[PDB]
């Protein structure tokens, strides 16, 4: 009762490769696996891997017995700028479980009574350049999503003062980061990569995780003239962190740290606008809840509803949208795919939430009451955080800064859809709505004990 393994429609040396010449590469993929199935084979040259979508299989993968974890094809380039150091590193690393053991206390949910008031810095800060704009102005969404979203991991992290707020162009350590990844993720749809047609690129990049490197030593120099960086050179387990593979944890945080989360952010305010009857429901919990100008440790865990719509704006679309996984001997999967040792599964998490046989049929509509009973969702149906000894390190830092930022905002503003959005995801490996804006009609509440 063995099934051979599907496959998209082949185009020669370059295998189904040339599925993938476009700029938008999982939103496609899962046109794919929408058609072949819960399992899918991708061959592109010296390279295979399984694609995963249905619950049934992910809950026998994330089986940390059978499957240990992976590096996507596009995590061995972002390697060639990243770990070894957490988010690049495989289980089987040195400088993997000591750099993380390190830095896992630090990120508790406990950890964040000591970060909150930074992130309410931040917070403030967003929501005051919202107060001030003009009439006619509207706002860039995933564009201040970002302003914040770094400017808070490079101070909670980092203590050190980015300053995204008090800028009119994005930093340059954003539009650098953005031209690094376009480049990882076209290098991987490439047929030939050693190649002098590619040439001006090579250099390009190079250029770019200089400017990158640039704010990595601003932010080391600020320190020597309880921060997450105080670690990371202080922490033992039992050995400190060392020369070279620091500035890979800097840049690997100033780059994990922020931009997943300003796509979280980005897609609940979307989907909000889109559903104004979620935006009523947890602008009513703000203004129940925030009953101080700003919000409390305590006030942000009370946010629950909220909490609710971030999960769901994260099922529908998980922001770091797959994790791969290697076997670990040869093995049957589902019982009938059979795979050797070694072999690379991908979880394509997308998918996953829009598994009907787990969660209705009604995958498609936004609906924060899912996530009333978290005991009701099956095991493994969602994942935005990776699974297992593995599961994303930032999630409750994450979640907690989201939560507080989404929660402020519906206590200060009514937002209007005004130019009819229709969504257009752009894909820098992580997915993020691309020029969202909105207008937003301030409820006049004055905050900080400051007026506006
Ligand atoms: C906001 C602060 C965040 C930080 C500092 C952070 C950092 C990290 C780190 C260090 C890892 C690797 C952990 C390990 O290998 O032990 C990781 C993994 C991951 N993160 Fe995050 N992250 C953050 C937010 C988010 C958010 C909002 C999402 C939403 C989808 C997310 C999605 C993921 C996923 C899917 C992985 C899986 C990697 C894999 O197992 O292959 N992260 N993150």
């Amino acid at each position: 009762t063995i099934k051979e393994m599907p496959q998209p429609k082949t185009f020669g040396e370059l295998k189904n490769l040339p599925l993938l010449n476009t700029d938008k590469p999982v939103q496609a993929l899962m046109k794919i696996a929408d058609e072949l199935g819960e399992i899918f084979k991708f061959e592109a040259p010296g390279r295979v891997t399984r694609y995963i979508s249905s619950q049934r299989l992910v809950k026998e993968a994330c089986d940390e017995s059978r499957f240990d974890k992976n590096l996507s094809q596009a995590r061995k380039f972002v390697r060639d700028f990243a770990g070894d150091g957490l988010a690049t590193s495989w289980t089987h690393e040195k400088n993997w479980k000591k750099a993380r053991n390190i830095l896992l206390p630090r990120l508790s949910q406990q950890a964040m009574k000591g970060y909150h008031a930074m992130m309410v810095d931040i917070a403030v800060q967003l929501v005051q350049k919202w107060e001030r704009l003009n009439s006619d102005e509207h706002i860039e969404v995933p564009e201040d999503m970002t302003r914040l979203t770094l400017d808070t991991i490079g101070l909670c992290g980092f203590n050190y003062r980015i300053n995204s707020f008090y800028r009119d162009q994005p930093h340059p350590f954003i539009t650098s980061m953005v031209r690094a990844l376009d480049e990882v993720m076209n290098k991987l749809q490439r047929a030939n990569p050693d190649d002098p047609a590619y040439d001006e690129n090579k250099r390009q990049f190079q250029e770019d995780i200089k400017v990158m490197n640039d704010l990595v030593d601003k932010i080391i120099a600020d320190r020597k003239a309880d921060d997450l960086l105080t670690h990371m050179l202080h922490g033992k387990d039992g050995e400190p962190l060392d020369d070279e593979n620091i500035r890979y944890q800097i840049i690997t945080f100033l780059i994990a740290g922020h931009e997943t989360t300003s796509g979280l952010l980005t897609f609940a305010l979307y989907f909000l606008v889109k559903n104004p009857h979620v935006l009523q429901k947890a602008a009513e919990e703000a203004a129940r809840v925030l009953v101080d100008p700003v919000p409390s440790y305590k006030q942000v865990k009370q946010l629950k509803y909220v909490g609710m719509v971030l999960n769901e704006a994260l099922r529908i679309w998980p922001t770091a949208p797959a994790f791969s996984l290697y076997a670990k001997e040869d093995t049957m999967l589902g019982g009938e795919y059979p795979l050797e040792k070694g072999d690379e599964l991908m979880v394509l998490i997308p998918q996953l939430h829009r598994d009907k046989t787990v969660w209705g049929d009604d995958v498609e509509e936004f609906r924060p009451e899912r996530f009333e009973n978290p005991s009701a969702i099956p095991q493994h149906a969602f994942k935005p955080f990776g699974n297992g000894q593995r599961a994303c390190i930032g999630q409750q830092f994450a979640l907690h800064e989201a939560t507080l930022v989404l929660g402020m905002m519906l206590k200060h503003f009514d937002f209007e859809d005004h130019t009819n959005y229709e969504l257009d995801i752009e894909e820098t490996l992580t997915l993020k709505p691309k020029g969202f804006v909105i207008k937003a009609k301030s409820k006049k509440i004055p905050l900080g004990g400051i007026p506006s």
